[PDB]
This record gives structure tokens, sequence and C-alpha cells, in this order.
């Protein structure tokens, strides 16, 4: 992640090591480049991450904070997630029927922005362990002023990018507001992503698709599909031996930086400790349609594994049988 | 060495007897165990060899081959050794001044990886007797990708091991790439060693320190110090009668296996014939510091003999006098 950058006007270090959580694996830096740099386009075209420092993608939102947002976003309701710890356990509600024993670890809740702002205060007053994360799409369903800021994003840049990479439609666009210390555990998404930081700092640790064997994702039919089964804060090396070979790409993004997270790449995101609240807006695009050229890329093998798991759960008429069948196929035959 | 192991997926025998060279002495198997097995720690603590089959020590390098390496290791220069035969005659350049008559039998040469890859091809095209061996330390002086693979080694395992055995610092870390048929003649090293096989198969024949009398190492001041004077392919029983009593410990290591070669143990290493190129990475640690408890271990007597030879060469002001003086001390007095 490197030596903390110095803020303009001698305001000092943007952050210091004591704000970063400690992990068991090594990491090297993600390149930090200007969007006009030919190396930045090269990295994106080859689907490798890059932090673009001067896109002006969310320029108007740089002034956003809780006051400004509460006072201009509207009286609509927002999805707020809460967790007993720093780690947010998200899950797919639609898959809970496949695992009756799964007990949810995170709760969503609809509330008004000021209610969110107020619940935030208390947790700071008492200092409880509870944490929250607000997540909402940028529609026209929000305040007029927020809509103007939104219209002011650099759509020229991102649209051009979307066009040259061959990506599909902008599938999702989320505003995220979190508390210092918040951590979104490692997982991968099937879409291309531009992560635009707005307020505060977030440490992003990415792992290429070829580390599948070291990250142990949950069964595709499980509510936590696409998330790593390993507890980064207490890795169980007996159940997940290859987590000892994992190597990541790291960076700390701040106001104005845009991080490109290529599709299928794992990412672990954390809001720096004692760094104040964080605000980010993500942009997701469907990747480009498959051209079959060999040798296959790692993410294409991951896609094949996901498909085999899905087909099996349908053919057997019950996802709980997938594992027993796979083991039967392999033992004494391929292992 | 036992019955050749069968590779997963019915790919057949990993190797067959016809690939092993024939020798005049008998050998028994080195234990092949899991690193979680209590017997494996017992063997290492008592300084006996063991092949650990599941450490994941060099997991990321299992994908390495010439293409991958040439294309990612860099444009630096590598030490390549060549030999007219299958046996590589290594020597200590600094001791050549003690034996003016010593004429080197192996040559080193600095070249770029693709140059190494190309010279390799020719020797296969023409089928010459010439052979090569590439040897290089794993620094940061190598390509970025190779550095990531390297960072992905299971440092947690080896460091823990280094800690519990009381060993000193990791003194050396070498990458070795050789040709089928290559043989490194018997010799001992003064450091602890973990030999991690990556590609291809190597037959390793070890001899405990107490076989000193049957292996006849060269005089300590000679360029071939620590190497056996006996030609394993044509033992001279008149000059080395006790080579008829030698008994070894043997094993064939393959991708994923890690062989512990305790300090002072002799080892003879050969790349299976018609087995393709071999790749290995070795790790060397200084042994633990001497605690003097009796009865002395064999390697401690070897250390004493080496010291007497060294002191004598200094006291007499010339290493060539060591032998005449030792004979004078012994004849009609201790023999
Ligand atoms: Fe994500
Ligand atoms: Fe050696």
């Amino acid at each position: 992640s490197g030596e903390p950058r110095e803020e303009a006007g001698a305001l000092g270090p943007a952050w210091d090591e004591s704000q970063l959580r400690s992990y068991s694996f090594p990491t090297r830096p993600i390149p930090r480049l200007s969007q006009s740099d030919p190396r930045a386009e090269e990295l994106i075209e080859n689907e490798e991450p890059v932090v673009l420092t001067d896109t002006n993608l969310v320029y108007p939102a740089l002034k956003w904070d809780l006051e400004y947002l509460q006072e201009n976003i509207g009286n609509g309701d927002f999805s707020v997630y809460s967790a007993s710890t720093h780690k947010f356990l998200y899950y797919d509600e639609k898959k809970m029927a496949n695992f009756q024993n799964f007990k949810p670890r995170s709760n969503r809740e609809e509330m008004k922005f000021h209610e969110f702002v107020e619940k935030l205060q208390d947790i700071q007053q008492r200092g409880g362990e509870e944490r929250l994360y607000l997540q909402q799409t940028l529609n026209d369903t929000v305040g007029r002023k927020i809509v103007m800021d939104f219209l002011g994003f650099n759509w020229n840049w991102i649209n051009k990018q979307q066009g040259k990479r061959g990506w599909g439609q902008l599938t999702s666009n989320l505003l995220l507001i979190g508390m210092e210390g918040n951590v979104t555990p490692a997982h991968y998404d099937e879409q291309q992503n531009f992560f635009a930081q707005i307020k505060g700092y977030k440490r992003c640790i990415l792992f290429p698709p070829d580390q599948f064997e070291c990250l142990y994702p949950y069964p595709v039919h499980h509510p936590c599909d696409r998330q790593s089964q390993v507890d980064f804060d207490n890795p169980d090396y007996e159940r997940f031996p290859n987590f000892q070979n994992v190597v990541g790409y790291e960076t700390v993004v701040g106001p104005g930086d845009v991080l490109y997270i290529p599709m299928y790449w794992w990412h672990h995101i954390e809001s720096l400790l004692n760094g104040g609240i964080t605000i980010t807006v993500n942009f997701w695009y469907k990747g480009a349609p498959t051209p079959i050229e060999y040798p296959l890329k790692a993410h294409q093998k991951v896609a094949i594994m996901r498909n085999i798991e899905k087909m099996l759960g349908e053919a057997l008429g019950n996802p709980q049988e997938v594992g027993p069948l796979l083991n039967t196929m392999i033992k004494g035959r391929y292992n």
C-alpha cells in the first residue's frame, strides 16, 4: 500500500499504518495513475486493477457529508445494514431455503436519512461495537440538489470507457456511507466495477481470479455464494490450508480516486480505523460478451465451476446433494 | 525407493525403474508423511530426513515451466553451469590456489533466461552429451510476477519450523532448473535444508554423517571439499575399500514434496532419465548453536575433523603439508 500520501497545504499524512488492520498475507501496490496515461488504459483493457487519480468522475459529490446529504437528499427511505461487529455479513435471502440451518448475521432496515444520522451519533456517544452501512441507488427518487450533483458526474469519461471496453449496460449505481472500522469481507462480483471514493479513506485488498483455490468461496447455492469462507482475522489453516499461499494487491483510496475492480477479482474493503465516516459511489457494468479462445482465462474456469454447481443442483432436484455427488465423482478417480 | 506412485486421474505411474541409475549399494526408503503427522516433527527434531507431502511450501510455483519463467522472470542474467557428462563437477574457486594441479571440470556462465532456454533446445535437437544446470537466488531482482509467486510460498510453515528447531537465519534460497539425467554427486552441506520439488522428479540418495569412513571426502583445503572422492558409477575399491559397506536412504520427490536434508547428511541427487526438465527450490538455514554433551554425535566428530585439518593448514603455513604431518603422527603410533 506504500507510504501514506501527504495532503495538500501541509495538512499532514492522509493516514498512518495504525489505522490499517493486520493480516496474515503479503500484498503489493496497485498502480496509481492519471487517466491520460497509456498504462492506465492498458491495465483496464487487460482486466487488471488500477487507481485513476484524476478522472473527475464524482467531482460534484466531493462536497458531500452528512449535513449536506441529510438536508438535501430527501425524505425518502434508505436501506441501512447493521452488524454486531466490524464485519458485515451480507447474504442472498433467496437462497436461505437451500440451507435451513443458516441464521442471518446482518439485518437490513428502511429508515429516513436523519434517522440514520441519529443512530450513527449514539453509537459514537456510547462507543458501542455496533456498526451501520447505508446503501442506496442514485435515482431521481432523491432530492433535487443531489440529482444536480449526480448529473454533474463525469459521464463523458465513464461512457467513453464503457464504449471502448465493450462492456454491457450500467447495471447498478450505489451510494455507500459507512462508519470507520467497517469491513466488507472478501468476495467477488461478476460485473466490471469503478469504485469512486468521495469522503474518507478505504483500504482495498484485491486478489486475482486465479487465487480461487486459496480463498474457498461458499457453495454456489449457499446464501453467502461468492464470499470467501475464510475468516481473515483468524484463518483456519486446517480447513483452508491454501490460504497460506494467498498474495494480494493493495491500495488506499481517498476523495477523488477511482478504483477499477475487474470482474471476478476478489476484493476486501475496509474503512480506515479512526478515519471518520466514509462515502463511496460504485458503478457496475456487465462485462463484454464472450468472444472460445484458449488457453482459458482463470475467470472463465470460475464461470465453468459455477455453472457445473448450478446444473447439478437442478439435475438432482436438491442443492444439498451437489457435494455428495461431486465427492463420489472424484474419490479414487481424480484425487 | 519403493513402487512408483500413481498419478491422480489414471495418468499412470509417476516414473518407472528404467529411469533410475544403477548403483552398487543398498538403500531403504525415507518416510513419506503429512506435515500434521507427529512422526514428521519427531524425525526433523532428531535430525533424520523426511519427505513432507502436503506443506504447500511452494504451491504458487507448481505452475512454473520454461515458457512461464522466460516470459516473466525478467531480462536479468542467470548463472548456468555446464558439464561434458551427466555428472556436474562443482568446485570452490577460492581453494584452487592450494592445488595448482586442479583443472576445473565444470564451467559457470552468465546468460539471459531465453539464452538458457535456447541452448537447452539444441542439446535436445542434436542429442549431445552436454548438460546444463541453472542456479539462481530468489530476490526482488527477478520479474514482478515471479516475485508474487515467491511471496505466495508458505512462509508461515517454514518460519514456524525455523522457530521450533532453533535454527539460525535463512542463509540461502536457490531456484534450480536442470536437464533429465543430470546428477549432482554426493556431498554434504553444513546447513539445514528443505528441498522443495516443483516440476519433474528427482531421486535423492542420502547417507547419514556416520558413513564418513565409507564416503572418503576430499581434503578440506581441496577445491572439492565436502564432496565424496568415490565415482559412484565406477567405485575404486582398492583406494576406497569401505565404500563396499555403504548403506543409503532413498526417495523420489515430485511436484509438491518437500525433502528435509539434515545438516552434514550426504546427498546424491539425480533428475530421472527421460523425465523432462526438473525444477526445484532449496531453502538453507544455519543449524542451531551448539548447546558439550556426550556421547558426541557423528556430525560433531566430522566438525572436529574439519577443524583439525583447517588449523593444521594454518599452523604449517601451507595446506600441502597437512597430509604428511597427519601420517607422521599416526604411523607406528595410532594405526
Ligand atoms: Fe463487491
Ligand atoms: Fe547439497
